[PDB]
């Protein structure tokens, strides 16, 4: 069976969450999770809003929780790193500055335009064009950046936009997704299954296709996370994602210590 875990979530150390770190831990324990990894935001030069991370306070707090809850759950100290290749040196210096257990590489902005509801990003742009641009940026990251463990939310672009149906389809993006998935597999990176939109069957379909094609292209490593910014989680969405990962033929989820996969 897949280990019960959450490898993508945010607490008050992230600029867009107010959650108490301890509440994530107690919720995790209450739902039988064996392991969790905090993955707070750092995004360099993010447009319109600071996404900085106080490393001394973050590490001190999670280290305290690790000790407090040692007998009950395994806690890892990770990072969701927004990638922009213009800032590669700053990004690598940041990752290498503290003993992170796990790093997610994510695309949150492209060309100083945030990928979010209401921004320039979706304005006078078809959904298909927004998807094309988003995935091109993801490929750019996978081809040119190495200092991470798992690739975050490939469906991020489907969270937003003026469209009534914001869903992303694998087939409409096949060529670029094959390139991304083949490169992740070749470089021994994990694919994140992100449950944020899993209450929508169209999200399940997209990730089903991602999983099947990743495996066909040599993919081995899968991480699972909620992107929850509060402790209270949608547990049905987590169950759906786990069921899907199993159906696709993956028998384990990847966990990391000091940015090295646990074996
Ligand atoms: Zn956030
Ligand atoms: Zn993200
Ligand atoms: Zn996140």
């Amino acid at each position: 069976s897949l280990k019960k875990l959450d490898y993508h979530f945010h607490s008050h150390f992230s600029a867009d969450s107010e959650e108490l770190p301890r509440k994530h831990v107690t919720e995790a324990i209450a739902h039988g999770l064996e392991e969790i990894c905090f993955t707070e935001h750092r995004d360099f030069y993010f447009p319109g809003m600071d996404f900085s991370l106080n490393l001394p306070e973050y590490f001190q707090e999670i280290n305290q929780l690790q000790a407090e809850f040692k007998d009950k759950i395994k806690i890892k100290i990770g990072l969701e790193m927004g990638i922009d290749l213009r800032f590669k040196s700053e990004i690598n210096q940041f990752i290498d500055s503290a003993p992170f257990d796990f790093v997610i590489a994510s695309v949150h902005e492209i060309g100083d335009i945030e990928v979010y509801d209401g921004t320039e990003f979706y304005l006078q742009k078809t959904k298909e064009e927004a998807q094309r641009e988003y995935l091109l940026a993801c490929l750019d990251v996978v081809q040119n950046f190495e200092n991470y463990n798992s690739f975050g939310h490939l469906d991020y672009v489907a969270r937003y936009g003026p469209y009534t149906d914001k869903s992303i389809k694998f087939a409409e993006n096949r060529e670029i997704l094959f390139e991304i998935l083949r490169a992740l597999a070749s470089k021994e990176k994990a694919l994140e299954i992100n449950t944020r939109l899993f209450d929508d069957p169209k999200t399940e379909q997209f990730y089903s296709d991602l999983l099947i094609n990743f495996k066909r292209l040599g993919g081995k490593f899968i991480t699972l996370g909620t992107d929850s910014h509060i402790a209270k989680r949608d547990w049905l969405s987590i169950h759906k994602a786990r069921t899907l990962i199993k159906k696709a033929g993956f028998h384990e989820l990847a966990t990391f210590s000091g940015m090295k996969i646990d074996k």
